[PDB]
């Protein structure tokens, strides 16, 4: 009697939290006794790359950015125009043995910008600018590869280290500047915070610190303020909501200090429309690892907010004469859709409302649509936005999970569409895309083990091998996130039995630990 | 009619806060366009010093520490014995091109220990170990100097950079460890947090982050816990209260993120006796920059707590057979005395209670006593503890300030005793001691200008040139702490008239800005 189900949907909330979120993008217990350390390999490497870039080359990036990446870089930098000047002086002082701090800070800010560019640059327009030729060698990878492969992704990664290595030249610890928060924000537009979850969390904490160090609570240019300062405050506010955004996104056990929590939910300007929407995403996902349920009255309150923000989003036109307006419209629409999907998934899980699953299937498709429509406009670099990756993960997983329990040919098809789409997302998503693919493959194998094996009522609860395996995938990731052993090493250095056979079998064939990166 | 006075004592609370505290030890607006930056001069320098230290040399430091500095290093490291092993393996791996992270972390922890040692090492016992010979040269300072001078202090400063430079090798941002918090805590025992207020605040924020990253709320080894873990928790708790302590101490505008605030005041074990007492210091000083007054009932509640802690302190014996027990007793007694002084100063200022000034004069003398008694036991290195410096500053200043307004031959003498003592505190206090001396000299010159010039009742308020000069010293320091201009540069880069003659005169002869370091 599939009467258990309700307690099983409620369970997904934690599986989502632990596996699809924490475990796949924010986990990384490394053995320090085995990790090489030094301030030498990063100095030479981030010195070579800086050489690989030519004056004109870098300037086309500036143009790719100005003519494309507006919706990302604005929030934290505003009209690049002002920055070209800096990209210019960058080279001027590029020829000096004598270098300052305001100098480097300006350097790093533009090198984080370059990072973002390489990241989004359509592989084709990138090749017409650089050539893997003088790159395969240095690195040491046969010319067996090219731009089409991660070799482009071996720049959104290294350029990123050139931004960090350069900040490490300002000794930013000792000289807080908004430019550190600005550089980080730009690096945030990429997969950097997922590649280096531990570092990114420390750099964000530094950014929270640097931000509060200005002690500005009210960003509105108040009466009789010098226009220069009225502007800096306004700017600071844009930077602020951008900062709350990646803060909420990087939430987890390895990120204990918060900033976004100092900002109230709506349940209590285009730029700020961004946080408005993320505010609602926070309002919902906050229940994933929670024990309590979102009162139904709440979901409706958020539903109503969505409505207004949905409307408000379409109300902001889009002229295809600028990729800027097109990419902004995409992020807008993707964001609301995502929150919407999350919204009805919630209804379906906590209250099993009417039209819930129908709605989930709807926004699930709206999502696949938005991504799928970007190949059809040769603005596919739009899909490289870290938001896509995140959304597809939660959507596919839940659908893939719902599929193994609640049969439906509608969902079975949707799952096919998503399964396809998954292994189609741009490749700049590296290691993770594969990890998600593996994760999908896995939850499907867990379907078979549910159709094969027989569930049985003990009278108090139901028992199945796919039930433990699910429970385990959480305990195993939840343990990979307990730093207590790490504490023990840095200190005094001291140091239903049939399923039990079925589980361990699967567990050895498909260990969740394979998702960790 | 000296009827104004009450509002003038209340004013001292802010002068103390801004000048004697923030302005003298936690201020540092530097021009980034003028600051040289690089990861080269620290790598070579912190490579030379590391060479200057010999195996046996460093090991005597270990012995100075084990046989002296127990009361400082325990809280965060516990029985050095365990660490000698590390000082040993330090050298073993000292001969490697291949170096890890757990490696460096252990290195830095012992190099922070060395720092502390050099800092406290009696100049005499230091010379019998090292020789300025191979030091004056490298640096570039004529052999015109020697250990007796800051040349010893050019180690508690460089050794400190060797601890930092080495942490910068573990990329601690990416690999949080308690050893970072432990190293910082040891560096805390020195004047490091005052030499580099901006850096120390960022390293502390990193420590708050690293600490919470363990997610341990209850430090008591709870039921059926593996003794190894029960021990690590207990350890972590010692580290925790030690961490709240330097956190409260480093409070200010440049340190926006807090940790100690997560710990309640008592008004709501020897190791924890430390925070107990600092908790009471916090309970009192929290009113310095506040607008409201400490209800009298509060002061009494703290007074009563002091009593118990005073008693509890004397109740912990002291055998002069170990400098350890002697230095612990000193810190104990100094702490309570200090809080006590603060306590009655408060009574005298906010409520003008009876025996207040008498009590202030009492603990003021008890303090001078405790410091003065350390030359008389050739354990003068006891006075090098950053606590002394801090306490003498608040005591001398207030006394020096009370002196210019409220004449008394008792205070006039006390002020003489303090004025002497001031220019007698060990020299490892460098730049600051002089700044305090200058500050004292200054408040005395402000006495003359009060005896000379004539105060006058406008009927609504009283007006005097020493009144503005006082008000100004605050606005001028309070402005040196407004980062809004720093925000403006890192961004879009845009950019009673007789006293009015008297003030500016003084102001040019004795500018408070001279205290900033």
């Amino acid at each position: 009697s599939k009467e258990y189900l309700p307690d099983l949907l409620l369970f997904w909330q934690n599986y989502e939290y632990w596996i699809t979120n924490i475990g796949l993008y924010k986990t990384k217990q490394r053995d320090l006794t085995r990790t090489p350390a030094n301030l030498d390999t990063d100095t030479e490497e981030c010195m070579f790359w800086m050489n690989y870039l030519q004056k004109d080359q870098s300037f086309q990036l500036m143009n790719f950015a100005m003519e494309n990446l507006g919706a990302l870089y604005f929030g934290s930098i505003g009209d690049i125009s002002e920055l070209y000047l800096r990209v210019e002086q960058y080279w001027d002082r590029r020829a000096d043995k004598n270098h300052s701090v305001d100098g480097k800070y300006w350097d790093a800010l533009i090198w984080s910008v370059f990072t973002m560019c390489i990241y989004y640059m359509p592989v084709e327009k990138l090749a017409e600018i650089f050539s893997v030729y003088p790159l395969h060698e240095y690195l040491g990878s046969n010319k067996r590869l090219n731009w089409e492969d991660g070799m482009q992704l071996v720049m959104c990664q290294n350029f990123a280290r050139c931004s960090l290595f350069q900040l490490k030249q300002c000794d930013f610890m000792a000289h807080p500047d908004i430019r550190l928060v600005q550089a980080y924000l730009i690096l945030a537009t990429t997969t950097f915070p997922y590649d280096e979850p531990l570092l990114a969390n420390s750099l964000l904490t530094q950014c929270i610190h640097t931000f509060k160090n200005f002690h500005v609570d009210d960003f509105r240019p108040l009466l009789n303020d010098d226009p220069v300062e009225s502007i800096a405050k306004v700017t600071l506010g844009r930077i602020f909501y951008r900062l709350c955004g990646c803060d909420y996104l990087q939430s987890g056990p390895r990120k204990p200090i918060a900033l976004h929590t100092e900002v109230s939910s709506l349940l209590q300007s285009t730029e700020v429309l961004y946080w408005k929407i993320i505010s609602l995403d926070r309002d919902l996902d906050q229940y994933l690892n929670k024990s309590s349920k979102p009162p139904l009255k709440t979901l409706d309150a958020i539903r109503r907010e969505l409505d207004i923000f949905q409307y408000k989003v379409d109300s902001l036109e889009e002229d295809f004469r600028s990729n800027n307006s097109r990419f902004q419209k995409f992020i807008a629409l993707f964001q609301i859709s995502t929150v919407s999907w999350k919204l009805f998934k919630m209804y379906l899980i906590y209250y099993d409302t009417a039209d819930s699953l129908l709605k989930v299937i709807h926004y699930s498709k709206v999502i696949i649509s938005l991504i799928v429509n970007n190949f059809h406009a040769k603005s596919e670099f739009f899909n490289r936005h870290p938001m896509v990756m995140q959304t597809i993960t939660r959507v596919v997983s839940f659908i893939s999970f719902y599929q193994i329990f609640v049969e439906s040919a509608a969902v079975k098809q949707l799952l096919v569409d998503l399964t396809e789409l998954t292994a189609n997302l741009p490749t700049i998503f590296g290691s993770k895309l594969d990890k998600l693919v593996y994760l999908t493959e896995r939850l499907s194998k867990l379907k078979l083990l549910w159709d094969k094996v027989q569930l049985l009522d003990s009278g108090d609860s139901f028992y199945h091998p796919v039930f433990k395996i699910l429970q385990n995938d959480i305990k195993i990731i939840e343990l990979k996130n307990d730093e207590m052993f790490s504490l023990i090493k840095g200190l005094g250095s001291l140091v239903p039995s049939d399923f039990r056979t079925i589980v361990e079998e699967f567990q050895s064939e498909y260990n969740i630990s394979d998702i960790l990166s």
